């Protein structure tokens, strides 16, 4: 039974900071929220939202029935009208799938370090399926990057 | 002489993916600046900009000298007033903090990736030299969230 | 028919590179063990290797980048011939293989976040779940063999 | 007077683990090596390590942390007792370094971004200046050697 071993260290420290992550991210991305215009790109930031959500039920209950403290989230957000926010205070929707999409990045990889940290059976686990699950949304943001005209493209081998 | 050999393709898109994050960063912290009432926090949001701006005079040249294209930059942005950025639409000052604390600790990481894959000398060196600019930065920082009680206690050990 | 870019090429041809000389030194591991069951592991590390490389290869042949050196053919060996001093032992072995394997995940996901071309990502979000599976398999056998040196652990 | 962290304990008490299984590995990569110039690296690696180990051992001692075990003691060997099939050649052995150094750099920043206690900061910033100087050391003897295996390069 995995849950009767003590997690180490580094699994509380990891899972603590990746929760806490999580609840800066919902915070930032219920910001854009309000300051996306383009439906589509709202339609996947309210699905990050709500996948970093189901995350952060999970590591909630394994660091609850941990004896570990958990992370301050910020609060919900009130709505705002786009067309209220000063120009120099706007974020852009290229520059907000720019941040998400390397945001999406950053966590497969964040992900990874954490499974092979584990020795705790479940606790790789739980990353794993994380990992599979932000994979195919990191797919889904580079398909809008691509379909918006919005991704930049680097420089190129020529074959 | 180190600038008469060929980059490698990892140092060119390093590089350019280097370029292109600071440019973003840059755009992004010209909105915070905006967003900011510490003003603590917004000079320190300047000299990071500053610093990223430097960087980018380097990383510039030597893509100019070396037959790369540069990634395209968002435009610097006007000023606006604090009071008029809807509730839901601001960013406020420990949560602007935390993002820039977190994009400075990737930033050293990825210096050490790049130095890591260096082949010529003077790719090497340049991003040694960022490398230890950015500690002392990110030390300003931990101090500034320290200063403000802006950070958040992680598990601590009990010795 | 899109073309790779850059960090696509350089980041294929690395790992391909790095499998090749993991081939090799694995190679040489299994002439540095005793334990049966930990050998057995480093032959399906090998063997899982070989999949991936010909899979890379294919897809810079055919992108017209020139391939790494192939690892060289290797002889066996036996053990009790090694001086002591030039021998890894098993648990040395063991903790080598599962820090190669945890990097290997953490790549994986690197190419993945880079990619742009569907073919490239897909590819290595195949390769990173067969390492999950595999890094599985050697906690078990470090755990089963009393190898795992146990971190500081957190009370409850 | 502050408490570490649990990340700053893990870190450092893995950093440390790291540090004494590669001053093992090495001690045998140096009973493997013929070319004397790799040999004195690999000398120098093994002594840096071991400097930052004393420091880490005191700062985990000091907060009551229980420290991994050391490295065993490893007789010298001569090279032309290794069977072949279990020798690692001298280029084999330059990537192999080559690889952790890079990896070490990494491990450095990423527990210097992580740190709340200056003193951990400090410690670390002053480990990867030393990693980079070795770093430029052996890139400078792979490429005096002729080991280094070009890689994709752009042309201006």
């Amino acid at each position: 039974n995995p849950q009767d071993e003590p997690l180490h260290y580094g699994e509380v420290f990891s899972t603590w900071t990746y929760l806490s992550t999580n609840n800066g991210l919902i915070n930032g991305y219920r910001s854009f929220i309000n300051h996306t215009g383009d439906e589509d790109l709202k339609n996947l930031i309210d699905e990050a939202i709500q996948a970093m959500q189901d995350e952060n039920h999970q590591l909630e209950e394994l660091l609850r029935s941990n004896g570990v403290g958990l992370p301050p989230a910020p609060p919900d957000r009130p709505a705002a009208r786009l067309d209220d926010i000063p120009v120099g205070a706007r974020f852009n929707d290229p520059e907000i799938s720019a941040t998400i999409s390397m945001d999406v990045a950053k966590g497969l990889v964040t992900c990874s370090q954490i499974i092979g940290q584990s020795i705790r059976e479940d606790v790789a686990l739980m990353f794993s399926q994380f990992h599979m699950a932000k994979v195919q949304f990191g797919g889904k943001m580079l398909k809008l990057n691509k379909n918006k005209g919005w991704l930049i493209p680097p420089p190129l081998h020529s074959d």
